[PDB]
C-alpha cells in the first residue's frame, strides 16, 4: 500500500510503504569449468576451426589473467558518502586460489559431483560450481579423430559459452557487472541460491528478483590452472529485509515577487531513500542507486549515511529542535517539476507556463507561482515551460498537506543566497551576523 | 553552416548553425512474440536441446514479469534540473496490457496481419507489432515429431531471436536502452516509423536517424499471456525540429598576476546546448546529454530547462540589465583548455606551457597567461601542460571577437572568491557590501 | 613494493610504488572488410536467408554513415577540467577517407596482403588492416549457386562478424568503446600492436595490458564504398610509462564535541591519483578514471590537471608555504569510511558505530569519535553505521603518521563553515576578516 504526502511548507514529498531489501554483505562463489589439455574434409575442417576458438579463448583468458583484477574506485548529498572497494571481498577469495593445492581442492570435490561446498585453506567456506565439463566433451568426443555434422554443431553449441565468457571478459578486464546468463544461467544462480547458507527469507526474495540479483552482483574471472577455469561470482547478502523504506522527494521553494531578481529560494537537500535499519535509518542521498520492484525497493548500504531516525522530523517540522534540517538557498528561480511515486511537485516561477493535463481532457489545472503539488489520479502528464513528465501511473492515495511556505519567513536582505551544503540552524546563524552589522 | 564566435572578455565561445530535434513526447508501441504451448538420435537430440532453451526462456521472462516494471529515478547547472520518470509512459501501457481481454484483441488483431492498430481499454490507440511466431514454427514444423539437419539449423536461428530478447531482459531488469536489433531489426523499426502517426518530417528525421532514435528509446518487457509475448518499445516523439541551436562553451578566465595566489577567476555556468523552441529558449546545462549528427542536434527536453531568450545577451553583454547572467567565482588558476566546435579556447594560467601545433609543422603559437582561443584552421592540436588535445576539423567560420577581459573591472580585495550558483548581480550585491564595512 | 601513510593531523592517507601508464595520444589505424558486391530446397533456402542478413547489414551500415561520427561532448577537483573531444583525431582520420581515390589506395594496397601501411592525401601515414574478406568467400564459394550443409554452416560462421559489428555499431551511432572482439579479435590486436611504430616498452605494456587497451580505445564506424567496408580504431598512445604514481585518500576531519551542531569539519579535496610526468605532477581528480593492473596505474592525460609537484607537500606539511592546498569546509559531522590501497581511514563522529574485525576473531577494534586509520593487516572488514566495507588484502606496509588534527587550531566562532572550492589561505583569509569585525 503505496502512500504519498505533499509538504506545502517546504516543497516536499514522502512516499511511503515501501519495504526494504538491502545488500549488506556479499556471499563469493566459485564457477568452474573443466578444461581439456590437447588431409582434412569439410566437417573435420569446421571442426578443426571450432577447436581453434576454443584454444584461442583459453590462451586470451591465461594472458588476461597475468595481472590482478580490479575496478575503479574513488579515492544531493553524495558527496558525503565514503568509497568502498566494491570486488575487495571476491579479489581475496580469488588470491586464495591462486595458492598452492588451492586449485585441486577445488578439481578433487568437484570429481563425482557438480556441486560442492569447500573449505579454503584460510577458512573460507566458499560454494563451488563445475558448470561446463568440456574437458570430458573434447576427450571423449572428438579426441576419436572423419566424423558427422551433428557433432560439429554440438561442438559449437557447447563452445560458445566459452566464447562468450571470454568476450565479456575482455571488454571488461575480468570484472563484469551485471552477471550474465552465460556466466551463470538462470538455473544455475537459482540453484546455486538454493543451496547458499542463508535464510528461508532470503532465499525467496532472491529467487523472486533474479534479475535484481544479478545488477547487485559481480563476475571476477580468476584462474587457469590444472585444466580448471574458475571465475569468483560475488552476490549480494540481504541482511536487512522488509523493514519501512520512504522516498523522499525535494524542489525549490522560491518567493513569488514581480520584480525579476528579487526572489530568494530554498531546497531541501536531504531527498533520497530512507529505510528504517538496526536502531537507525540507512539514507541513500542517490535515490538513482536504488532499484524498486512493485513496493520492495533494492539498494546497497555502500551508498548510504546511517543517520539517526530524528531525520524523519524534516518532513512534519522542518524546524525541529532535534535534528538540524540540511537546505540549500539560493536566487535561481527556475521553474521545474519533480515526478513522485504518486504525483508531480511544481516549482513555478517567473513567466513559465506549468499545467497537469488528461489523456482525454487535456489541461485541467495551471499553477500559479510558487510551489504546489498535483496527484496521479485523473493526471496523465505534467508540463513545466517546454518539458513534458509523463506521471507515475501506480495506484495509491496522495494527501496534500497544507501550510505556509517557509521561505516566507525571511528577510530577503539578510538571506545567504549561495548556501550549499547548509542547515536551518547554518541559516540563522548567519542571518544572526549580517544582522548584527546592520 | 557552422560558425563559431570566441569573445575574449569573457572566456566563451557559441557555435551557431545546428538544428535542433527535441524529443518532447513518447510514443508506446507494442511488439508482440507469438509463443507455442507445448529413444532418440543425434538430429532429435539437438532439437530437444534447442526446444530446452525455448522453455527456459520462456520460463525466465514469466518469473521476470511477476514484478512491475522500473528504473532508477532521481528524487555545470544540470542541479537545476527537474526529475521525470522517463519510462511512466510505457509502463502504463504495460499495466492496461494486464487487464482481462486485453492480451487477446492484440493476439485478434494479429491474427491475419503482422501490423495492427489497436485501441486499448482506456482509449490510448496503440501500434500493434508481431514480429516472430514461434507459434506456427514449432506446431506446424517440431510438432510432427526423427527428421534432418535443416530442421535443427532453422530451428536454432529463429529461436537466436528469443533468447537474445531474454539475454537482454536478464541482465536490465526488463527494460532495456538503446532498442537492440533483436528487440526491432532495422527493417521493422524503418515500417514501424514508417506507419507511425507522425508528420512526414518526423518520419524522414527519424528513418535517417534510426541508430540516435535507437539510443532514445526503451525497450520495457511486460506480459507472457495466453502463448503471446508482449513488450512496450517507446519511441521518441520529436516535437520540436530544424529550429535553431548553439553550443556555449567556457572556461575561467582568471588575473595574471606574478604572485601566486593574488589571481581572482570567474567562469560563466551557462555553458550547454541552446535551442530555440516555441518562443523560449531550452537549455541543456549538461551539453553530453544531446548528440550531434552533422548539424543536427538531438536532444531530451527532460534534461533543459526553459528559459527566456534574453539569456543569449549574456553572449554579447554580459553586464547587459535584461538577463542576470550566471558566474562562478574562484581563486583557483588552473590551465585547461575546452574544445570547442571549431576552435580551442585555452585557459593559460602561471607556469603552463600552452601551445598549438600542426600535423606537419609543429609549434605555431604559444599561449601567454590569460584566456585565449585559436581555430581549427591549420591546427590540428593544441597542448596544456601534459594533455594533449585534438581539435575537431569540422568546416567553418571562426570570429574572435576583441574585448577586455571583464575580470579586470574587479578589484581583488572586495572579490567574493567562493561563488558558484552566482551571477553578475549576487558579486556585486556582496561587493557593495564588503566595501561599505571598509 | 605498494606501501602507505595515514597522516592523522589532515585525516588522509597516500598509497605509493606504483607505476604509470598515461594515455598521452592517439594512433588511428583503418580496419577494413572486403565486401561482395552481388526453385529452392531446404540448404539453399538457409543460404539465401543468410545472405539476406548479409545485404540488410551492408544496407544497415550504409544508412548508419549518412551522418558525420560523433560522441556527447562537454561544452572532487574534476569541475577544473578542461574538455576535451576524445574521438576527434578518429574522425578526421575517417573525414580524409571519404575524399576521392582514397578508399583506392587502401584497396589496393591491401590487394595482396592484409597488413598495409598506407600514406593517406594529407600526409597522415596510417596502418591498414584487412580482417574479412567476405568478397572473396561469396564469390568463389557461393556465386557457383543446389550445395551441402557444410557451406551453410561455414557461411554463417563467416558472416556472422560481419552482423556483431552491425550490430554493435547500430547501438552505439557508429562508435564504440570498448574495442570488442569482433571490432578487433584478440591475435589481430596482438599483431597490430607488433606491427605499431612505437617503441619496445610500449608494445610489451600494451601486449601484456590488451584489456585495458580495448577499454582506451575507440571503434569509429567510417564509410562503405567501392565494396570496401573501412572503421577506424583509435588506440592509446602510452607515451609516459613507469614513472611513480600515487593515490591521494582524503576523508572529512571534524572536532568531536558533546554538544550536536557544535562540530566544525574540514576535508583535503585534491584527492585523486598523482603521477609524475615531464617534470611536474598528472593529477586525476576523478580516480575512478583510472584503472589500476597489480603496481601498474591506466590513466588518461585528458582527465588531468597538470600541477607543480610542490603539490605533493599538503601530504607532509599542509600548511606549507610553498603550495596553497585544497581544502573543503562544513559543519556535517556525518560518519564514513574510505577504503584505501592498504588500510581504511575511519571517519567517525556522533553516535556512530565504527569498528575493524577480523574474518575469524569478529571485532578487534573500536573506533572512537575522530578521524583514525586501521592497516588491513589481520583486517579484513570495517563497519561505519550500517555499512560493511571490505578492505584489500593486497601486500604491503602502512605507516601511521600521529599528529595532532589540524581542525583542532581553528576557533569554531569565526570558522568558515561552507566553504567547497577553497584553500588553506583562502580560509586564513575568511577568518581574518571576521576576526576584524569583532
Ligand atoms: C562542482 C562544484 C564546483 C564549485 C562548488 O563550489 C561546488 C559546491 N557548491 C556550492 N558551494 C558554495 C557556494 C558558495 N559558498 C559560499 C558561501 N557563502 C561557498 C561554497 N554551492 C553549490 C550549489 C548552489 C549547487 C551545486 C554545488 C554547489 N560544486
Ligand atoms: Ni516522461
Ligand atoms: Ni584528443
Ligand atoms: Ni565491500
Amino acid at each position: 500500500n503505496i502512500t504519498e504526502e505533499f509538504y506545502q511548507s517546504t516543497c516536499s514529498a514522502v512516499s511511503k510503504g515501501y519495504l526494504s531489501a538491502l545488500r549488506t554483505g556479499w556471499y563469493t562463489s566459485v564457477i568452474t569449468i573443466e578444461l581439456s589439455n590437447i588431409g582434412t574434409d569439410a566437417k573435420v575442417k569446421l571442426i578443426k576451426q571450432e577447436l581453434d576458438k576454443y584454444k584461442n579463448a583459453v590462451t586470451e583468458l591465461q594472458l588476461l589473467m597475468q595481472s590482478t583484477p580490479a575496478t575503479n574506485n574513488r579515492a544531493f548529498l553524495g558527496f558525503l558518502l565514503g568509497v568502498g572497494s566494491a570486488i575487495a571481498s571476491g579479489v581475496a577469495v580469488c588470491k586464495v586460489l591462486h595458492l598452492e593445492g588451492e586449485v585441486n581442492k577445488i578439481k578433487s570435490a568437484l570429481l563425482s559431483t557438480n556441486k560442492a561446498v569447500v573449505s579454503l585453506s584460510n577458512g573460507v567456506s566458499v560454494l563451488t560450481f563445475k558448470v561446463l565439463d568440456l574437458k570430458n566433451y573434447i576427450d571423449k568426443q572428438l579426441l576419436p579423430i572423419i566424423s558427422n555434422i551433428e557433432t560439429v554443431i554440438e561442438f559449437q553449441q557447447k563452445n560458445n559459452r566459452l566464447l562468450e565468457i571470454t568476450r565479456e571478459f575482455s571488454v571488461n578486464a575480468g570484472v563484469t557487472t551485471p552477471v550474465s546468463t552465460y556466466m551463470l544461467t538462470n538455473s544455475e544462480l537459482l540453484s546455486l541460491i538454493n543451496d547458499m547458507p542463508i535464510t528461508n527469507d532470503q532465499k525467496k526474495l532472491m529467487s523472486n528478483n533474479v534479475q535484481i540479483v544479478r545488477q547487485q552482483s559481480y563476475s571476477i574471472m580468476c584462474i587457469i590452472k590444472e585444466e580448471v577455469l574458475a571465475y569468483v561470482v560475488q552476490l549480494p547478502l540481504y541482511g536487512v529485509i522488509d523493514t519501512p523504506c520512504w522516498k523522499l522527494h525535494t524542489s525549490p521553494l522560491c518567493t513569488t515577487n514581480t520584480k525579476e531578481g528579487s526572489n530568494i529560494c530554498l531546497t531541501r537537500t536531504d531527498r533520497g531513500w530512507y529505510c528504517d535499519n538496526a536502531g537507525s535509518v540507512s539514507f541513500f542521498p542517490q535515490a538513482e542507486t536504488c532499484k524498486v520492484q512493485s513496493n520492495r525497493v533494492f539498494c546497497d548500504t555502500m551508498n548510504s549515511l546511517t543517520l539517526p531516525s530524528e531525520v524523519n522530523l524534516c518532513n512534519v517540522d522542518i524546524f525541529n529542535p532535534k535534528y538540524d534540517c540540511k537546505i540549500m538557498t539560493s536566487k535561481a528561480d527556475v521553474s521545474s517539476s519533480v515526478i513522485t511515486s504518486l504525483g508531480a511537485i511544481v516549482s513555478c516561477y517567473g513567466k513559465t507556463k506549468c499545467t497537469a493535463s488528461n489523456k482525454n481532457r487535456g489541461i485541467i489545472k495551471t499553477f500559479s507561482n510558487g510551489c504546489d503539488y498535483v496527484s496521479n489520479k485523473g493526471v496523465d502528464t505534467v508540463s513545466v515551460g517546454n518539458t513534458l513528465y509523463y506521471v507515475n501511473k501506480q495506484e495509491g492515495k496522495s494527501l496534500y498537506v497544507k501550510g505556509e511556505p517557509i521561505i516566507n519567513f525571511y528577510d530577503p536582505l539578510v538571506f545567504p543566497s549561495d548556501e550549499f551544503d547548509a542547515s536551518i540552524s547554518q541559516v540563522n546563524e548567519k542571518i544572526n551576523q549580517s544582522l548584527a552589522f546592520i
